[PDB]
């Protein structure tokens, strides 16, 4: 309910980090995987994991889509897979199917959180995807995985970051250059920019935004050190792109 | 709250089907299900899931056990193969991980049963398992896909029904003889009769039966008809074994 001392140069008390599909999977094979992105990924999560033990969550774009059960199967195999590897190397990694402890109300996740807490309040990383989630009059949707981090709204006290990996740098508007800052409160010119894939991302974000989460859109690598997700964004190194959303 | 009129000769409002792995799984490969015997299987089982349409679960066997995470998946993927081939013949069949909706307080499970009623409550088929369960000081234990049907007790309304099928006829007392009739209130015969396996579906059967449910230990067989299981105790063909525990 109360004051959350908020800015560039506060350290954030929550990591959750969404690394998008097209960045472990092969087009050159669909329903595959590339072991070895998912590999080097899960050693650069790893270590974020270890500092932010029980104040993180990962979560797996990927996974191909009452049809949807199969979606919901589909982004289970995605968790496992990253569970897997991140458990390979140390990282006590629990893969959750959200549409068993999630339903829509009015189009608002509801999370049923008691799993989540547990998995976290004993300092293991939560592995979470997209899923088929049902609604109030029991109907089924598919709810994509950058809206994942919308649940976590209502249970995160203090300071949330939310980081999505993606192929591209961020916001770009045209083209010549990407938009390093965002108002969440008023975003007309990042909708406007946009040619939907990165419009989910940017509903989502804006709507955590909101609700005081610090957001990015930035590019995903599977070499690139992710330390400095740990620490103050004015501390960033130089010439690091992202756009940034934020209220 | 209330008086439920049961007894051998009322039809049962709500069927839990276990089927045990030994049934569907090959010893001559471990990890390994036989596509044949689930093919076979799900066919018997869509018909039961047609008549209690809403008012079924299917449980399954198999899947080999924070290690523990390894065991949520390895029970997630036996869902999913079940529930796979289900749908393949016509049934809305989804698979749900008990791990993400289910904790234990004081050795006794806690379903947050939104998701399985939603499921149910739209007339489809929930596909579970045994899983990997966090209780309330937050320790993780493996829960058996046997005490699953304990699950649903607070859930179920009317007369539930818990059949699980296994590779014997019923409890064996030694050797010549199975137990056609256990009472749940004292089932001192049945537990000396054991020679733990049996054990883990006796407990579980039995804290069923004190809560009203008419359980069944019976053998499995892939081609069997099963559409007897919908029907009164009494109405049963003649010459089927089981153990039937009631209170
Ligand atoms: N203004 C914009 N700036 C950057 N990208 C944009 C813009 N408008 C549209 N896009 C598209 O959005 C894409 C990124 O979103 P996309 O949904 O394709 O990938 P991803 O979500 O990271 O991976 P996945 O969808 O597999 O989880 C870019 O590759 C780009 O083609
Ligand atoms: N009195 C008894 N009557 C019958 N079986 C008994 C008795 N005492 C012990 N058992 C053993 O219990 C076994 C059945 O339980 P078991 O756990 O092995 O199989 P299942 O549970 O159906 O399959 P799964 O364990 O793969 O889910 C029998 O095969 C038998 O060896
Ligand atoms: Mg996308
Ligand atoms: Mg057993």
């Amino acid at each position: 309910s109360g004051l959350v001392p908020r800015g560039s140069h506060m350290t954030p008390d929550f990591l959750a980090i969404k690394v998008g599909g097209s960045l472990f999977s092969r087009k050159d094979e669909p329903g595959s995987l590339d072991d070895d992105a998912v590999t080097r990924f899960a050693r650069n999560f790893a270590r974020l994991a270890e500092t932010y033990r029980g104040r993180m969550v990962l979560i797996s774009g990927g996974g191909a889509f009452f049809s949807l059960a199969g979606l919901t199967e589909a982004t289970f195999e995605v968790k496992k897979r990253w569970a897997e590897k991140l458990r390979g190397i140390g990282v006590d990694a629990f893969p959750l199917q959200l549409a068993a402890m999630c339903t829509l109300r009015n189009g608002i996740p509801q999370l049923r959180s008691e799993v989540l807490r547990d998995v976290l309040d004993h300092g293991a990383l939560p592995v979470l995807a997209g899923d088929a989630l049902f609604d109030e009059h029991g109907k089924l949707w598919a709810f994509s995985s950058d809206r994942v981090p919308e649940v976590l709204l209502p249970m995160v006290e203090g300071r949330l970051r939310v980081v999505t990996l993606t192929d591209v740098d961020g916001i770009v508007t045209d083209g010549d250059t990407i938009l390093p800052e965002v108002d969440a409160r008023s975003p007309e010119q990042a909708y406007a920019a946009l040619w939907g894939a990165m419009h989910t991302k940017l509903d989502a974000l804006v709507t955590c935004a909101r609700r005081g989460a610090e957001c990015f859109i930035m590019r995903g690598d599977p070499g690139s050190d992710l330390e400095f997700l740990t620490a103050p964004f004015s501390s960033w190194p130089a010439h690091v792109r992202s756009t940034r959303i934020t209220t």
